[PDB]
């Protein structure tokens, strides 16, 4: 019912914590739009090497700054847990999942 809506958890297991499900998607959506030849190929440098979701190893390169290597180091691992560190934690949207609610 569109009035009260009240489920349990939107989770899928295959991933844990969060920024890491419906934002990635539309951040590589988002990088998707600003792009180049060279970080294209280090991209691919990384899934060659790694071979993790694309989508995440145009995240890590860029998180790193455009490194497959530094990349690499994330990706094989990446941060030990931390609370905050590096890169801005905030929260944006404009209703919730992109597409959906249009019409019908």
């Amino acid at each position: 019912g569109s009035s009260g809506s009240s489920g349990n958890q939107n989770q899928t297991q295959h991933k844990q914590r969060p920024q890491a499900t419906a934002e990635q998607i539309r951040l590589a959506q988002m990088i998707s739009d600003h792009n180049d030849a060279d970080f294209e190929e280090k991209v691919k440098q990384l899934i060659d090497i790694t071979g993790k979701n694309q989508d995440e190893c145009v995240i890590a390169l860029h998180d790193c700054n455009g490194d497959v290597n530094r990349a690499i180091n994330v990706l094989l691992e990446g941060n030990p847990d931390t609370h905050s560190w590096e890169m801005v934690g905030k929260k944006k949207g404009v209703s919730g999942q992109k597409s959906g609610p249009s019409s019908g």
